[PDB]
């Protein structure tokens, strides 16, 4: 009932070095739960796994750019 | 159909609307995608409802 | 204010048919305009005109799936 | 190309609790380097300095969230 989330379903088959852009968006009111959306080079937008090996990888190869 | 938005909602003021993206159909989703970001940050899936979202576009497009 | 206007000038001559997505920014601190984010096929971005009338057609290529 | 850096300055400083939103942008044509957006609880966007433990803790602070 509090899970009105973008992030209903979440991903990792993805290339991390196709993203372009990361967004962590707290948890609140209307989705209590932590959300990671990535875009890729196509504008095309997914949900990465809360908790998954390779967010943490996204995340690094994104500052190092 | 492989996408973001599986749930939508028209619960949302346009003027609390800072951003619209517009996704078009592709392999990985087969229909469009709506996604509005509101003041305080939060993202949200518009319902493909075009009097909302032809609002929406107009608060936008007229600020 | 730590944000400025993301376009810096507008693209013209672009198909309807490469833009992926598109993305509206309402005016505001950041920008005292709108803004029209195209993201094409390739991944290339560009901003569109507010009133050339070619976004408006790629609005309608964009929302019929 | 037409767009620039959305960050024309950063703060340096931020209570890790006022955020409710961190999106970080890699280095592309648009930017030469990588860009951290923090929406604050108000509507507000800053940016911040890519100090790698810093904005590394407002990262953890929202996925604990």
């Amino acid at each position: 009932g509090d899970l009105q989330c973008l992030c209903v379903k979440t991903t990792s088959q993805v290339r991390p070095r196709h993203i372009t852009s990361l967004e962590v968006i707290k948890a609140g009111p209307h989705c209590a739960v932590p959300q990671l959306i990535a875009t890729l080079k196509n504008g095309r937008k997914i949900c990465l796994d809360l908790q998954a090996p390779l967010y943490k990888k996204i995340i690094k190869k994104l500052l190092e750019s």
